[PDB]
């Protein structure tokens, strides 16, 4: 029910490492934080005509605010993804689909898979502000890192 | 939920790493036992000992003439990966919905801080669907008697001739 404008739903995960990441602590480091969603690390990723797995989703690693992609796998497995694409921010999993619901952002059935998380994106101004958001019912619809990191730029210089 | 010693397993039908359905009894139908290997979570560090033991010890595994099945609570995917990860050559299926780990009766009630897991367990169901083996552990970082596993594995296979 996280609605642009409003005050992002605060949350605790295990990160990679089992090592738990509380958002709110997140964000009183003083930049707005990335929250991606997605269904399942290692899978497809349908372009209109080119459907591949290849992973653009660490060139948020560019943008000047937290990055932390959420999805509903377990730690060991993130683990395996974050070296994978050598991604160099923090990945969370909510095996309990805990966090997921509280954003809403989630797929009531994918392929006979439930609770699986959807697509999406929610910069997080450093108080706890919505000041983005990007959803799609499509689960292959991968979020346009290009921008997303510019308006996360913008974000970040708007509140300084 | 009482897959009991002696008494028939229930028959089930799962993805596959390649997302292909795949059936207890079905395959059964080919002659040869089945073996259950149940695993709490790819990429752990016991389970990928365990079931890269599993993918060393066909040697004796194979001479055995059975269908060797491991299976977790992971998305296709992650297991795909988890595949060619250890290069395994069994099928690796998952239980997306925490379906054939209550019916079995293997799951955890909590790991890690992770819900509904399933334990580590080897079943093996001989061609007429009854219970041969029923191995479960209440510690996951416990390893199965492998060299058992294949020994009273083969000691089905032979019955059978």
């Amino acid at each position: 029910l996280v609605e642009l404008g409003e005050k992002a739903p605060d949350f605790t995960l295990p990160n990679q490492d089992f090592e738990p990441v509380n958002l709110y602590e997140v964000l009183k480091r003083g930049r707005p934080a990335v929250l991606i969603f997605f269904p399942a690390a290692f899978s497809p990723v349908c372009t209109k005509e080119l459907c591949t797995f290849r992973d653009k989703m660490a060139q948020l690693e560019k943008a000047n605010a937290e990055v932390l992609a959420i999805s509903v796998d377990s730690p060991w497995c993130l683990k395996k993804f974050k070296d994978e694409n050598r991604l160099a921010f923090n990945l969370l999993s909510d095996y309990n689909r805990e966090v997921i619901k509280l954003y809403n952002v989630y797929h009531e059935d994918l392929k006979g898979l439930k609770m699986v998380a959807k697509r999406a994106v929610f910069i997080v101004k450093p108080d706890g502000t919505v000041a983005y958001k990007w959803v799609t019912d499509n689960p292959l619809n991968e979020p346009d890192y290009d921008e997303v990191v510019r308006e996360a730029n913008k974000i970040a210089g708007e509140l300084v």
